[PDB]
RNA sequence: UCUUGGAUUUAUUGAAGACUAACUACUGCGAAAGCAUUUGCCAAGGACGUUUUCAUUAAUCAAGAACGAAAGUUAGGGGAU
RNA sequence: UCUUGGUGGUAGUAGCAAAUAUUCAAAUGAGAACUUUGAAGACUGAAGUGGGGAAAGGUUCCACGUCAACAGCAGUUGGACGUGGGUUAGUCGAUCCUAAGAGAUGGGGAAGCUCCGUUUCAAAGGCCUGAUUUUAUGCAGGCCACCAUCGAAAGGGAAUCCGGUUAAGAUUCCGGAACCUGGAUAUGGAUUCUUCACGGUAACGUAACUGAAUGUGGAGACGUCGGCGCGAGCCCUGGGAGGAGUUAUCUUUUCUUCUUAACAGCUUAUCACCCCGGAAUUGGUUUAUCCGGAGAUGGGGUCUUAUGGCUGGAAGAGGCCAGCACCUUUGCUGGCUCCGGUGCGCUUGUGACGGCCCGUGAAAAUCCACAGGAAGGAAUAGUUUUCAUGCCAGGUCGUACUGAUAACCGCAGCAGGUCUCCAAGGUGAACAGCCUCUAGUUGAUAGAAUAAUGUAGAUAAGGGAAGUCGGCAAAAUAGAUCCGUAACUUCGGGAUAAGGAUUGGCUCUAAGGGUCGGGUACGAUCAACUUAGAACUGGUACGGACAAGGGGAAUCUGACUGUCUAAUUAAAACAUAGCAUUGCGAUGGUCAGAAAGUGAUGUUGACGCAAUGUGAUUUCUGCCCAGUGCUCUGAAUGUCAAAGUGAAGAAAUUCAACCAAGCGCGGGUAAACGGCGGGAGUAACUAUGACUCUCUUAAGGUAGCCAAAUGCCUCGUCAUCUAAUUAGUGACGCGCAUGAAUGGAUUAACGAGAUUCCCACUGUCCCUAUCUACAUCUAGCGAAACCACAGCCAAGGGAACGGGCUUGGCAGAAUCAGCGGGGAAAGAAGACCCUGUUGAGCUUGACUCUAGUUUGACAUUGUGAAGAGACAUAGUUUCUUUACUUAUUCAAUGAAGCGGAGCUGGAAUUCAUUUUCCACGUUCUAGCAUUCAAGGUCCCAUUCGGGGCUGAUCCGGGUUGAAGACAUUGUCAGGUGGGGAGUUUGGCUGGGGCGGCACAUCUGUUAAACGAUAACGCAGAUGUCCUAAGGGGGGCUCAUGGAGAACAGAAAUCUCCAGUAGAACAAAAGGGUAAAAGCCCCCUUGAUUUUGAUUUUCAGUGUGAAUACAAACCAUGAAAGUGUGGCCUAUCGAUCCUUUAGUCCCUCGGAAUUUGAGGCUAGAGGUGCCAGAAAAGUUACCACAGGGAUAACUGGCUUGUGGCAGUCAAGCGUUCAUAGCGACAUUGCUUUUUGAUUCUUCGAUGUCGGCUCUUCCUAUCAUACCGAAGCAGAAUUCGGUAAGCGUUGGAUUGUUCACCCACUAAUAGGGAACGUGAGCUGGGUUUAGACCGUCGUGAGACAGGUUAGUUUUACCCUACUGAUGAAUGUUACCGCAAUAGUAAUUGAACUUAGUACGAGAGGAACAGUUCAUUCGGAUAAUUGGUUUUUGCGGCUGUCUGAUCAGG
């Protein structure tokens, strides 16, 4: 009869994000006339390292097209930019890895990285180290462009949402073994309290729905529904199948 | 098993992955395992030709090594048949 | 267990015992263990008992006075009491900045208190003018797109040091010497006749050397570890100049002073850079291996100033001395304060590097620089107050003291707790331990004595775990050097494996450095601690104190490191990496919030977030989709609500069709929950069963593993381990009840986990003993628990265990030390068990709901179409989709470039027309891009400048995009919804639960001859059945038997005789019945209507059932009569509500009519727990009220059962009942078995076993003396008197019990609250943690297994053991002995004697002597043990200068 830990973290207290030693949010540059007509140049200056985010992120300085100063957009790093090149940004600009372009102005089987789901969003999908949106098939007539996402999802969006040519640099991060509890500390330390997971299991009833018994086991269904509430969804929540991947 | 929620079949436009028919032979190349779409680059090789050059530098080889179909193993990718 | 207050006994008692420790004198004082001072002795031993601070406290600081209380003794003293005094800042902090975060406003929400939100969807804003007389400077232009505020005395941050000074303040006061900020402001220098400096190739330099808007950059501003290098301070050390110590002796000796702050000038560096140069024969180079044609080495330079040097500050200060003054005011005068060295040293700062990360290790205020070029200034002068000097100011608050064995919190002056800085010498690896210096303390109630029992520390012959649940506790080991180092392994380890040597002192030796250099075959000099070797030496000692691993072989278990139940469970539990599954592509997943223009993830985007399971590696993860869950564009006339539609109706309304989701149907899914069988026949063995068959399955437990922490039986069987093993290990496996990510099997390493064995080692034990320090007595001080009254027993009875009562024993003041038998001692209104119509936690398919979600409808909600859209010259909305935007919604931005038209070029082949289109100034490069923009053109009224226009196309003022009458939101309707809420979860009962129903009933009996009568008494029965099985009439007689008839018999039909019921009557059993109540036939509905009376249950209520009538109407028979259900005794049901029948009757209250409703009388629908709630579990996490009305353990009664006896004598005993036995029977005893009971205790009598220790019984195992024998001897067997005296050591198990190995004279049985827990222990059981197996959907259960789990108090009374003692004239010595207690026990050997006896085989006893066992009482010559004799000697470290002598 105890709220139970899941149902804990929406309340936001000690499960927000730990966002002291982040470089900012990584955006696309904003929809302006420039972008929308024609280029625009900018610099990387820095190739950092963002707290909590397998990805390096990239400074991009550009200058402001109506007062004079300089504007510094963060961008998550395609693999290969490197700190001098130059980015360019628009409908003109070139098929380079590194530059930001509208998925209509771009052919087919070409890879792009944190792309827009509508035009402005400033970068939406792909954003994860190693990850990448295939261009799979344009429809011209009433602008659409279908794109498949890193799950396999296909998915049509706007002709005049961008995307960054490349990949996402950071890939193969996951292929190392932590090894020990003391990195996987280090790596939650840096993004939220989500770890150590104490299993429902074992715990006593009032805490979970799987707490209790003689045994440490579930007693029903781990499969959950989707129309259940909260307090209910411990397990395995509106599961189509369970079991390993066997034929 | 699929099928009036139109299967199978017909047309058009795609995507993906493999494979490279027919030509293809008592034909070729490679140390062997192997190698068959095009083009480019890169290093190599045999045979022939030579009034070039060096002049026994060679033959086979315990130990030692490189390569070694398929299946299989590990970890990503891909996953059409 | 009343309330408040007061007071006792206990009681002058328990105690005032941690932190090594005090002592002598004098002074003061009435009074000194405790105050002060001297002296001595000690300690903290620089991670301090020292010197300061942070929090907190708040005057405790300091002085004077003073002791009533407080300082658990004292007090003259005090953190006490009384009275005062004391905290000084431009520079130290706060103040300021931001951090995680808090929070106004605008705005939205909320009935509202208020919530959200923090730049949001706001008309959110104040700053300089280039420097002056129409200016309190503004009524001039011009710029900034930022957006409250709070938030750190440890982060960031402007600037101060030294010396002196108080009773108490100081980076604050004084003296000297600085510095910073803000302001004003001149002078000197610099700069200008080339207006805004000059030099250097350059890196850069300098005393300056204009510089607005705007922009850019830097600093602020950053992790951790390692070695290296440098600096500071400390340490060490040499010379010299002073002072003190020692000086029987030695010691150019031992100690001590010898200092230089902030700030300032000049210099000084790793790194970095620049110039020249052009490198392979590759060079330079770090402890660490990086760097060089992207220019190395090398040769010149430049720079930062960490840091150091010199100087100023500044020797005048500070320090050490000397001499003279010696109530000198109070000093005066003089001297010296100097020169080195050393280093893996210690601490700290810092540099350049290296390593680590799926971790890459704040922000802002603030300050500076650069870019730019607005604007302004060159001749008796302007600019800079970034050069120097000069002038003024710097507020407010804090500031004392402690920072803890006495200033803080813990009830207090409490052995607890509470953050940090500094940091001497030696030993030594060391911030260990030990000793010492500076500084600090010597505080803690004392004195005497040295009993028991303690606590703390020890030692121990011989044995060496025999102790115990268990090696618990202790001992053993230990540093370093050298040697040696197994299995296994994840190849990293294991590992200090295991084991073995050496170690002191002294005197030497050999190695290992730094400075030192060359001709256009050569060593002075300086310093250090490491290693190796050798001789000599000694009571063979030597890591000499201190400090300091026990090891090995295995098993179970969890990979590891880690976390956790604060205050009983540190684990095998949790986590973990690894593995796998699930959801989710954002107008989304999961989760918040009452709502919201609201939130977390999210400064996020599938290599991610969210939910789970399993738990490293290795190896594997089998089969099952029937159940349940989950899921699926899945089937769309199965079910279906509200709205809506249709019919009928006067209408309310009723009926009908349609009817979304969900459910139903079908599919998928087990690393979802889960589950994973029996029997028979079979091989040329007997069982065994590759195979086969049906029985049900969804599949039938696969690979594996196993009496496992999972196996009941079970201590399973075998092997091994031991002398002996319920232990361990290895096997085996029809496995009560093993098994595969509810993970199976393995597994190196690891573990304060559990377990077994072995070596070492030991007081664990045999088997105890001794020693040291800290109860007793005293002076002082002085509680509490508890207490009906009290305190000697035995027996009886008694609420079945008395201190009191009864009958006996008996019994003499006052006591002290112990002690644990009793006070069913104390502590707590029993946590166990039960009850209560008392709860709570938790679960679920309980009952009833509910947040949320999902689906529909209506509204928001407008504008068109197509219209297989309505009902056959016929319709804007109607069972399908797409068009519009302006409502609504989403999103973004400094609301910047949207939409539509506008020059050319052409692969439009200008078809004489933009039916018609595309391109709108930027892609080698880490530069730059700003001043209403230069240009061009026009006007000013011209003033060294200004204004237009174009450059830069017009027009529409839709910021831009998405989405769209769908979302959203509001209301209602259906579904879903242990997420949450509330509640329930009958009773009786030889405790409760399960079972049963003895809960409403009927027959017989119990039941004791009226009636009534109990038990979970006995044998049974009821919840029905019947249109006849009811009613009436009539005829007949049944069961059974015998005697006869073709098939035909024991049974088919027919005939006769007998037949009192032995048959039948629906159903139990009892009663009843013969021209019937049975059987068969005929006619019927009296099984009807009305409403009373009565009987039985009983209260003389109800209900059920029955009796007899009365009023009718009927049936039947000729009739009398009978019939108001069943031949009689059982066969059943309130109120409320619904429904039907009856009168056509009452009412709808302003009057009606008609529907509808309500009513009166009679039934039905139902309450079986049957006088009638609507109702599932669990609790070992538990709670409360109680209950001895009631279980678990003692006692009591009983004695089936257990145990022990007797009588009788069939029969056994070669013949022979009774030597010894003894069937079939039968009579007893006991209370050490287990039942039976529930009398005592539930405001608690401590629950198993063992250890220890005493006594008692006798039903006698041994020992003594005997009787009997199928007693020749020997050895046995039966029995008597007898409890005097003994009755053991071990292995396994927690055990009791058992079983085995032994030894013995024998290893008898019992009792004492199943003796004995304020005696212990805690292994077991029986709290809370955890695992397994089975069960359960689950929470959870299991007299199943496993592991871990706080054992309190005596000082009171008695009892006991010891110890005093008043009174008897006093005192003293010597005695007596009533009474009480009593103590010795058992064996062997030799001889008897190889004798008696015996055919042999074998083989005694008494007497005698010698010893021994167990017990007891002493004792210490000897032997051993003990050592504060601190007696003597030795040894380590340190200290007293060495020695001697010591701490
Ligand atoms: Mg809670
Ligand atoms: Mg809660
Ligand atoms: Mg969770
Ligand atoms: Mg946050
Ligand atoms: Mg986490
Ligand atoms: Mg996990
Ligand atoms: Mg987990
Ligand atoms: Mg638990
Ligand atoms: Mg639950
Ligand atoms: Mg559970
Ligand atoms: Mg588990
Ligand atoms: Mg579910
Ligand atoms: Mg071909
Ligand atoms: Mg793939
Ligand atoms: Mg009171
Ligand atoms: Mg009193
Ligand atoms: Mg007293
Ligand atoms: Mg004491
Ligand atoms: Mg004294
Ligand atoms: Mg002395
Ligand atoms: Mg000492
Ligand atoms: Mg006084
Ligand atoms: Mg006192
Ligand atoms: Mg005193
Ligand atoms: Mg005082
Ligand atoms: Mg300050
Ligand atoms: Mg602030
Ligand atoms: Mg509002
Ligand atoms: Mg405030
Ligand atoms: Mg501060
Ligand atoms: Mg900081
Ligand atoms: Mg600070
Ligand atoms: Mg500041
Ligand atoms: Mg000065
Ligand atoms: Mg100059
Ligand atoms: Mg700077
Ligand atoms: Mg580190
Ligand atoms: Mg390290
Ligand atoms: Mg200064
Ligand atoms: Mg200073
Ligand atoms: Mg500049
Ligand atoms: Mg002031
Ligand atoms: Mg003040
Ligand atoms: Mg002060
Ligand atoms: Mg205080
Ligand atoms: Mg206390
Ligand atoms: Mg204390
Ligand atoms: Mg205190
Ligand atoms: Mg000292
Ligand atoms: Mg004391
Ligand atoms: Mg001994
Ligand atoms: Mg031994
Ligand atoms: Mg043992
Ligand atoms: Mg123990
Ligand atoms: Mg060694
Ligand atoms: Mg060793
Ligand atoms: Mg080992
Ligand atoms: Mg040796
Ligand atoms: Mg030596
Ligand atoms: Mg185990
Ligand atoms: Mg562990
Ligand atoms: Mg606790
Ligand atoms: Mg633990
Ligand atoms: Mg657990
Ligand atoms: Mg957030
Ligand atoms: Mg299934
Ligand atoms: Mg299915
Ligand atoms: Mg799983
Ligand atoms: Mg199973
Ligand atoms: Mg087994
Ligand atoms: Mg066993
Ligand atoms: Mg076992
Ligand atoms: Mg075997
Ligand atoms: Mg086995
Ligand atoms: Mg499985
Ligand atoms: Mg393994
Ligand atoms: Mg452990
Ligand atoms: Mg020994
Ligand atoms: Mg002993
Ligand atoms: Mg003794
Ligand atoms: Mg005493
Ligand atoms: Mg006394
Ligand atoms: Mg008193
Ligand atoms: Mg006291
Ligand atoms: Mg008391
Ligand atoms: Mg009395
Ligand atoms: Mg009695
Ligand atoms: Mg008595
Ligand atoms: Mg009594
Ligand atoms: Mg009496
Ligand atoms: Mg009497
Ligand atoms: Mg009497
Ligand atoms: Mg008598
Ligand atoms: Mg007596
Ligand atoms: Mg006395
Ligand atoms: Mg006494
Ligand atoms: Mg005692
Ligand atoms: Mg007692
Ligand atoms: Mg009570
Ligand atoms: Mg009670
Ligand atoms: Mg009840
Ligand atoms: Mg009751
Ligand atoms: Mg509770
Ligand atoms: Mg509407
Ligand atoms: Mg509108
Ligand atoms: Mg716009
Ligand atoms: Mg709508
Ligand atoms: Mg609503
Ligand atoms: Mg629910
Ligand atoms: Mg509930
Ligand atoms: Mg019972
Ligand atoms: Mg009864
Ligand atoms: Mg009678
Ligand atoms: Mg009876
Ligand atoms: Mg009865
Ligand atoms: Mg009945
Ligand atoms: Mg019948
Ligand atoms: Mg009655
Ligand atoms: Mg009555
Ligand atoms: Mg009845
Ligand atoms: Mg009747
Ligand atoms: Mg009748
Ligand atoms: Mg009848
Ligand atoms: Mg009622
Ligand atoms: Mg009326
Ligand atoms: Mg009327
Ligand atoms: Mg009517
Ligand atoms: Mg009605
Ligand atoms: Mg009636
Ligand atoms: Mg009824
Ligand atoms: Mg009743
Ligand atoms: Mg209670
Ligand atoms: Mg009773
Ligand atoms: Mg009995
Ligand atoms: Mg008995
Ligand atoms: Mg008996
Ligand atoms: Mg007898
Ligand atoms: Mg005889
Ligand atoms: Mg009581
Ligand atoms: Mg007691
Ligand atoms: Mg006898
Ligand atoms: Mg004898
Ligand atoms: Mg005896
Ligand atoms: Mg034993
Ligand atoms: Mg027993
Ligand atoms: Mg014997
Ligand atoms: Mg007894
Ligand atoms: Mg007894
Ligand atoms: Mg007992
Ligand atoms: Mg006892
Ligand atoms: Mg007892
Ligand atoms: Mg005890
Ligand atoms: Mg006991
Ligand atoms: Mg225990
Ligand atoms: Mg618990
Ligand atoms: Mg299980
Ligand atoms: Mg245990
Ligand atoms: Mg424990
Ligand atoms: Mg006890
Ligand atoms: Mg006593
Ligand atoms: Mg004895
Ligand atoms: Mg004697
Ligand atoms: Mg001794």
């Amino acid at each position: 009869g105890r709220v139970i830990r899941n149902q804990r973290k929406g309340a936001g207290s000690i499960f927000t994000s730990h966002t002291r030693l982040r470089q900012g949010a990584a955006k696309l540059r904003t929809l302006d006339y420039a972008e929308r007509h024609g280029y625009i140049r900018g610099i990387v200056k820095q190739i950092v390292h963002d707290s909590g985010r397998g990805a390096p992120l990239a400074k991009v300085v550009f200058r402001d097209p109506y007062k004079y100063r300089l504007r510094e957009e963060i961008f998550i790093a395609n693999e290969g930019v490197h700190t001098g090149q130059f980015i360019y940004a628009g409908k003109k600009a070139s098929l380079n890895v590194g530059n930001v372009l509208p998925l209509g102005s771009v052919p087919e089987g070409t890879i792009v990285s944190n792309v827009e789901e509508k035009p402005g969003d400033r970068g939406a999908l792909a954003r994860a180290s190693g990850n990448y949106v295939i261009i799979i098939g344009h429809n011209p007539d009433e602008n659409k462009t279908r794109v498949r996402l890193p799950s396999g999802a296909k998915k049509v969006i706007s002709s005049d949402a961008r995307g960054v040519i490349g990949v996402i640099a950071g890939g193969g991060r996951v292929d190392k073994p932590l090894l020990k509890a003391g990195r996987a500390f280090h790596k939650y330390r840096l993004k939220r309290n989500s770890w150590p997971k104490t299993r429902g299991v074992a715990m006593n009833p009032v805490d979970h729905p799987h707490g209790g018994g003689n045994h440490q086991h579930i007693g029903k269904a781990s499969t959950i529904s989707r129309g259940a509430v909260s307090g209910q969804k411990a397990g395995l929540i509106a599961a189509r199948r369970t079991g390993l991947l066997r034929g």
